[PDB]
């Protein structure tokens, strides 16, 4: 889309972001535990 939905594109990809991030934590710890 960067030649051309919605405007700020980053927005659903900073929680996707932190979503991974936090999937991350969750699945290191678990292993461990």
């Amino acid at each position: 889309s960067a030649l051309v939905d919605q405007s700020v594109y980053a927005m659903v990809f900073t929680l996707l972001c932190s979503l991974g991030i936090v999937l991350c934590l969750v699945t290191s710890v678990t292993v461990e535990w």
